[PDB]
């Protein structure tokens, strides 16, 4: 912890909400989604591709620009204001973000992109990037992950331009708002929105996977969207979500200088996809440097069909970390911090198997069961060991928390 952050050439003065880690920092910059041949690369240009042929390919079909080379610091303004999410949403909880202080953060999605290219006048575009989250520890969950955004703007001529006598049709009206609209938009207008939205994304689902992926459409909310769905994919025997999307919500449009018009837009997480593309059994993976795993994506071509092989699963050791929570001060997602620090990526996932207060103290006790797992080798008891115990102290030093074991 300190006084200034220094990120990317640039300086932060620390305050009540900074919570950047020296291991996310060691991490920013290193754009996993620009690197020639990286899984994640290989997804970008793929779905880069399919957009392209799609422009050449349909007249109707616009011309999407690329952004792959933002900068991931952002203002809480981009990332949660200008996206209409409420000041007291969860969503904020520092708990969850890593915040550089209370203006400025790493983005937490893409979308935290979406006002400024809407106000620099752009009509369709693709901004694909790191974003970042204090999250649970697992195979599933990375404080860094990858997504790519996409909006698609519609005028009132481009949308009905299909339709016998669309013009005579609107986008806008003043009704109410329901299930399955917004109180300033006509359902005309949303059914063809929402049409458009799913079809692009299946048929961008049907270049990536073939034609023979079970997908499925879940109704869901954010605030910047309305209606608002997660498209999910079934794989093995699972139904998971790969990406969020919806109908903008107009006030954003608006605010953003395209009153005129109407879009769409979805965030998705290229890790989750890869990680079904091409089996990849862990997150971990993406970050590893073992070229058993990177000289798999090596094609001559976007195109070449890689048939990734996993690697062997070695064992895991197991330990159990207990201790006493300070008097009133202390977060779960911040022992996970002290643990990417130590274990790094050892640890395969964390477990809080157990918590209760003492009654005489008032003092609650915390039991996190430990799963040290290396993905290119065998850990040995004796270096866990020193790992484990390294956490120990540290827990004790700089989490004041009370060696319970």
């Amino acid at each position: 912890p300190g006084s200034v952050v220094e990120l990317l050439g640039k300086s932060y003065p620390q305050d009540d909400h900074s919570n950047l880690t020296r291991k996310v920092l060691t991490r920013v910059g290193r754009n996993l989604h620009n690197q020639q041949h990286h899984p994640l690369w290989l997804i970008k240009e793929r779905v880069k591709e399919h957009f392209y042929k799609q422009y050449v390919g349909r007249f109707g079909t616009p011309l999407f620009s690329v952004y792959d080379n933002l900068s991931p610091v952002v203002t809480t303004w981009q990332n949660f204001d200008s996206l209409l999410i409420p000041a007291d949403h969860p969503s904020r909880k520092k708990g969850d973000n890593y915040y550089l202080n209370r203006t400025h953060m790493l983005r937490a999605h893409t979308s935290a992109h979406q006002w400024d290219l809407l106000h620099a006048g752009l009509d369709a575009f693709l901004v694909v990037g790191d974003v970042y989250r204090r999250d649970q520890i697992d195979s599933q969950h990375y404080p860094i992950f990858h997504q790519l955004e996409a909006v698609r703007l519609f005028s009132k001529h481009e949308l009905f331009a299909g339709i016998k006598d669309g013009e005579s049709l609107q986008l806008f009206e003043q009704s109410s708002r329901s299930a399955h609209k917004q109180e300033t938009h006509t359902m005309e207008a949303v059914k063809l929105v929402e049409f458009d939205l799913k079809q692009t994304l299946t048929r961008l689902m049907a270049h990536l996977f073939g034609d023979e992926l079970e997908i499925r459409w879940v109704d869901c909310y954010f605030p910047f969207t309305h209606p608002s769905f997660e498209m999910e994919i079934n794989f093995h025997g699972e139904w998971l979500e790969v990406l969020g999307c919806g109908v903008m919500e107009q006030q954003l449009v608006n605010s953003a200088g395209a009153q005129d018009r109407i879009g769409w837009a979805f965030g998705l997480g290229l890790e989750r996809l890869a990680m079904i593309l091409y089996y990849i059994p862990d997150i971990r993976l993406f970050w590893c440097e073992d070229e058993r795993f990177l000289k798999q994506f090596c094609v001559s071509n976007i195109n070449q069909k890689v048939k990734f092989q996993p690697l062997s699963k070695y064992p895991a050791v197991i330990n159990d970390i207990s201790f006493w929570l300070p008097s009133e001060n202390y977060a779960e997602n911040d022992f996970y911090d002290l643990v990417r620090t130590i274990g790094g990526d050892l640890v395969e996932k964390v477990d809080l198997i157990d918590k209760f207060v003492h009654p005489k103290t008032h003092k609650t006790s915390h039991c996190y069961r430990i799963t040290y797992r290396h993905m290119e080798r065998t850990l040995s008891q004796r270096e866990v060991r020193h790992i484990h115990q390294a956490l120990q102290e540290a827990a004790v030093q700089l989490l004041g928390v009370e060696g319970r074991f």
